[PDB]
């Protein structure tokens, strides 16, 4: 609900978009989880592309002083064969 939602073909690559609402020039570092239980920046690769990695994906963005951070979730659906 609310969440934006990538749908890519099995083998394909996708490169998943960060949906955090961050800040121009601030110089970010990203990291990636998949929650269990390319000219954009901060999204995340994933190469030849399986059902399994169907899923919920959290983007979360680091300021550089370390004070601070944004975090926004993305669902990959994986089809095709």
């Amino acid at each position: 609900p609310g969440t934006p939602e990538v749908k890519v073909a099995s083998s394909e690559d996708v490169d998943l978009p960060c949906t955090a609402p961050w800040d121009p020039q601030v110089p970010y570092t990203v990291s990636w989880v998949k929650l269990l239980e390319n000219e954009r920046p901060y999204s995340l690769k994933i190469r030849n592309t399986t059902s399994s990695n169907s899923g919920t994906y959290r983007c979360t963005l680091q300021d550089p002083d370390g004070q601070r951070n944004l975090s926004g979730k993305v669902i990959l659906r994986v089809t095709g064969s």
